[PDB]
């Protein structure tokens, strides 16, 4: 009863920022393993890579491992999926992960 | 450093807020909540439980409840939620876009 769950009108990509460790590069389109909750891990997909972030670079967990060296998404498929997601109002994560099993 | 990751989260991607004391809200009401750091935003209560993914000591508190009771019909509400769910649209996206229509 004390936790009100509010729904807000967030930007296009509602991605989650994670910090990359020392000497570990990843390109937009690769899958990565990251920390969620507290002591749980989950497979994610890199959407973008910038030097900035909505939150202080001091409180963003670091990626555990990059399960990819080369984007698992076609340069075309990728550009397409992102568009699709935005155009039809679908969560980027939703499209990406649902679209992966098929692409393979 | 930063890496904008897209993850496959559950159905509602709602944001948990803490209700101050002596202030109750029904699922379907609009509320004013803190965003970013020093910014306000109008949101809608999708649900209300006693639990929360995060520590109850880290959840900002609702600032104001703009509704005594649901601005959405018991029907419309039940419908919109479905719609959002069935067609894979952000619940917040559906609710706020659907609002101007239902009223005007």
């Amino acid at each position: 009863m004390p936790v009100a769950h509010v729904a807000l009108p967030v930007p296009l990509p509602r991605t989650f920022d994670y910090l990359l460790p020392e000497g570990m590069t990843v390109k937009a389109g690769c899958r990565v393993r990251v920390p969620f909750g507290k002591q749980q891990e989950r497979i994610g997909i890199v959407v973008s890579v910038s030097d900035a972030s909505e939150l202080p670079l001091n409180e963003l967990k670091a990626v555990v491992e990059v399960l990819d060296s080369e984007p698992v998404f076609t340069h075309s498929v990728w550009r397409l999926l992102l568009w699709a997601a935005d155009y039809y109002h679908h969560p980027i994560g939703d499209v990406l992960f649902h679209a992966l099993p098929i692409l393979l």
